[PDB]
């Protein structure tokens, strides 16, 4: 494919006052190669200090969801619309927590990703199967049925990064290898060359977004498809987190 | 009962960074009775604009929404405890557009509300039946199984706001008038003296949360049971706002 190599970091639900602050301390204390793309994601009611803290050079913002439409009666809802004119570039949509959750279906996280791209957004629009799909041999038919959706619904993916979460091997006992993560990747890959086209093919970022540490990020950015990452708890651990941002290598390169 | 009158402003999914400027500045400028509390609940993401800018004379803070539990892997939701960290003193739960189009069932209001006085929040607890429910001959079966959840959590209602939505009269072409709400508040007073004791019942405020505007306040402000207002889209006048914030009269008095 390519590239930029791209990082995302999602904080989840996790966050205070106090430890935002230093999360964002030990973040700008690191270093990260040109040519990397690196997004963080915290809760909403962080945004704002993160974005006026955190060094613009090195880091753009990214909420964890968004409405599925524009503004109105949506208590609770925090919509693209907002997002865009507070200065955020990018929302993961389609998180695996809010699939299950929320009952978030493909046509829902599809339809959140169109209106977001609409409104001005970069979309990180998430897909993945569970361990019950995978051991009924169900693989291809979701991953296609997720997929499907999404490209029903998105006309340019320029402003998209599709990750894919092995949802089979988070919180269930079991690992997904580098191996089983290309495999994925590589399916993903034809199945966008013949959807959209060998060249868009070739620029989307298909991002992982198992359980990536500081300790596995070189052998999975190795791996001839996987274009970066989506980060669960290691985003919370500031140098773990900027190791991983410098896994990319030559797929930076710049 | 009483009281203090009590007025909270829900902003829903509305917003920007000039709009809310705006609203904070109209707010601002304001005056507002002796002995009322009035709360205002924009969306997460300018929570800390709010804070540092709004009169913390005039204003308290609250959040529409939290999450169901702690902190966690819970992508897109901000937890009680966050909030309480970050210094927001009050949060809806239960709005009948929640209830709606999230699916929150009674249990699930119940154990939010739990958890977050349990986190060290107030909560504007919502409730309310809708047009089929009343066509049926169910507004007592449904708001019984409402509160019956509601107590089943809640032991202390000291920091405990009941908000009763008419939802047979937001977006039906229905009104509600006075007496129709008011009959519903006594309902309500007389079901809560039974269950928590008529010690707690008196204190406890029942608010308001169909469609109060700064045309209708004075008519509802003054029935017998309405104790003060959870405002829709009034909230977002700042003036209209103020003025139903001014319905108070001898409910405030301190």
């Amino acid at each position: 494919s390519s590239a930029k190599f791209f990082v995302g970091g999602n904080w989840k639900c996790n966050g205070s006052v106090a430890n935002v602050a230093k999360l964002v301390d030990e973040l700008n204390a690191g270093t990260i190669p040109r040519g990397v793309d690196v997004v963080v994601a915290p809760p909403f009611i962080y945004i704002d200090y993160v974005m006026q803290h955190l060094d613009r050079d090195k880091y753009q913002l990214s909420a964890q969801n968004a409405w599925i439409g524009g503004n109105g009666a949506f208590t609770g809802e925090v919509s693209a619309e907002q997002l865009t004119d507070f200065g955020v570039p990018w929302v993961i949509l389609g998180h695996s927590e809010r699939r299950s959750l929320f009952g978030e279906s493909n046509e829902v996280v599809a339809k959140k990703t169109s209106h977001a791209l609409a409104a001005g957004l970069g979309v990180i629009a998430c897909i993945g199967e569970t361990l019950e799909q995978r051991n009924s041999g169900s693989v291809f038919k979701v991953l296609d049925a997720q997929m499907d959706a999404l490209v029903d619904e998105v006309k340019d993916w320029t402003k998209v990064v599709l990750a894919y979460e092995p949802v089979w091997a988070i919180g269930t006992g079991v690992v997904a290898s580098p191996e089983q993560a290309q495999e994925v990747h590589a399916y993903l890959r034809q199945y966008c060359a013949k959807k959209l086209g060998a060249a868009v093919a070739d620029k989307l970022r298909i991002i992982y977004g198992g359980s990536v540490s500081d300790t596995n990020c070189k052998d999975l950015s190795k791996q001839e498809d996987i274009d970066g990452f989506l980060v669960g708890g290691a985003s919370l651990k500031g140098a773990a987190f900027v190791t991983i941002c410098n896994a990319a290598g030559p797929k930076a390169k710049p």
